């Protein structure tokens, strides 16, 4: 039969259910802080070979989905990524969705747009305390590997040495990237024809002062300059600029019919608040970068609410992503499965990729939106275990993050670090990372040294 066959409540429940499982499989956490079916560290060395031989960029794909199957096959936390498919989590998850329409309404709202181009900086803090409410009010957290973490630093991460060598590289690589980044509506509207380039505008500003204390109770130059910015870029501080270099030309051009004290202190000011607006930019992108994070699990049971799925209809959702961890299907595939698939599920999931629709870079994809490797993210939090017949995990089914179940602690010699690194090799043998936008190893690195110890805490307030 296709029910959910795990019928779990509350934590004892659960404790229960896990028992009478262990009891019957073989379980082990010798690798694993959770545990799980892993009796040994996974051996990724060949598909570097592989990758050596490969002659099409497809069967890179195919080489490189295999060694990810190969590093997360027998990985992942069963105790944790039952509680997260099981029935009473299942069903509170999906319907804490359905009486909250308004606490995701600014990133549900625009998921079209959100599905093509940037999120504003609302949607992304809206989206990361949206998770951590639903967290809260389903009562999700059962332990720390299902906690949300409060902030956290290296006490001491050990490196095997084989991966000393790469993982320099990549650590080279990452902040070589991270630098790469660094580098009521009138004040916006007047601060849009004023960047421009017409400095006669700073004379008469809509509410006469250039000062003007401003409802945020800063300047309002400074406030809707950055809101500028949000809409437009930081190319606007420098437009910015040019019109008061302009200005302070013009000032200059009639000294004689200026007054030298109201000439200076008002362009003194304009690069107070320009300089203001760019320490507000500058947060802004660090927020923005710190809210980019996606939570697995919080975004995993969106696009089950959104696909329509029912507590009823949960298990195939578990055995189709649980057969695409067993086999690589690869993604034109998959896609065409979902089309075919008589579950009415299968359209609408489809209908939630942002595969092909995304303009932009991404990097700056909002944490919220699905595309195919994202899927690899519902597959952690429910293709570990097919709900019908749980007893098939045996065989297992590899979904990308079960690794941050890997044990990382030094007795046991980081064989999470271990196995993430030696997919970065197989990457970077294959590809070019200074010409990939994403590199899966580096999130997981970072994740890692961040950290996470599971694939189901959430990290927002970490840093």
């Amino acid at each position: 039969a296709m029910e959910n066959k795990i019928e779990v409540n509350n934590k004892d429940e659960m404790n229960r259910w896990f028992e009478e499982f262990k009891k019957g499989n073989g379980l082990v956490d010798t690798f694993t802080n959770s545990y799980s079916f892993c009796e040994s560290i996974p051996n990724l060395d060949r598909f570097v070979f592989q990758m050596a031989s490969a002659t099409d960029d497809a069967q890179k794909d195919s080489i490189y989905a295999s060694a990810l199957v190969e590093a997360t096959k027998f990985c992942a936390p069963i105790y944790e990524c039952a509680w997260v498919s099981s029935t009473g989590i299942v069903k509170k998850g999906l319907e804490w969705f359905e009486k909250n329409a308004g606490t995701i309404k600014s990133w549900d709202e625009s998921y079209t747009e959100l599905k093509v181009d940037v999120p504003k900086i609302e949607q992304l803090t809206g989206y990361q305390q949206a998770a951590l409410k639903w967290r809260k009010d389903i009562g999700f957290r059962v332990n720390a590997n299902t906690a949300a973490l409060s902030n956290k630093v290296l006490a001491e991460y050990k490196v095997p040495g084989e991966i000393v060598m790469s993982v320099k590289e990549m650590l080279s690589d990452m902040i070589r990237r991270r630098n790469l980044i660094l580098n009521s509506h009138e004040h916006v509207d007047w601060c849009r024809e004023f960047v421009k380039g017409k400095y006669i505008m700073a004379f008469n500003p809509p509410w006469g002062d250039i000062n003007k204390s401003g409802r945020s109770g800063i300047a309002l130059v400074a406030t809707g300059l950055a809101k500028l910015a949000e809409t437009e870029g930081k190319g606007i501080f420098d437009e910015a600029k040019k019109t008061v270099e302009a200005l302070n030309g013009y000032l200059d051009k009639h000294k004689d019919e200026v007054d030298r004290a109201s000439a200076d202190s008002m362009i003194t000011n304009l690069l107070k608040h320009i300089a203001k607006a760019q320490e507000l930019y500058k947060n802004s992108s660090a927020l923005r970068a710190q809210s980019a994070q996606i939570d697995t699990a919080f975004s995993s049971y969106y696009w089950l609410y959104k696909a329509g799925v029912t507590p009823e209809t949960f298990p195939t959702v578990s055995q189709f992503l649980f057969e695409l961890g067993k086999q690589p299907r690869g993604t034109k595939k998959m896609k065409k499965a979902l089309l075919s698939t008589p579950m009415k599920w299968g359209k609408k999931l489809y209908e939630l990729f942002a595969d092909d629709s995304f303009q932009q870079n991404r990097i700056y994809m909002h944490p919220a939106v699905l595309t195919a490797g994202r899927i690899s993210e519902m597959g952690v939090c429910f293709g570990t275990i097919p709900v019908a017949n749980p007893d098939d995990a045996a065989q297992g089914s590899g979904h990308t993050k079960s690794i941050l179940n890997l044990r990382t602690n030094t007795e046991t010699n980081n064989p999470c670090a271990k196995t993430i690194v030696k997919l970065f090799e197989v990457q970077k043998t294959g590809f070019n990372i200074q010409d990939m936008d994403i590199v899966a190893s580096e999130h997981l690195l970072h994740q890692s040294l961040v950290g996470k110890q599971s694939p189901f805490q959430n990290a927002y307030n970490v840093k």
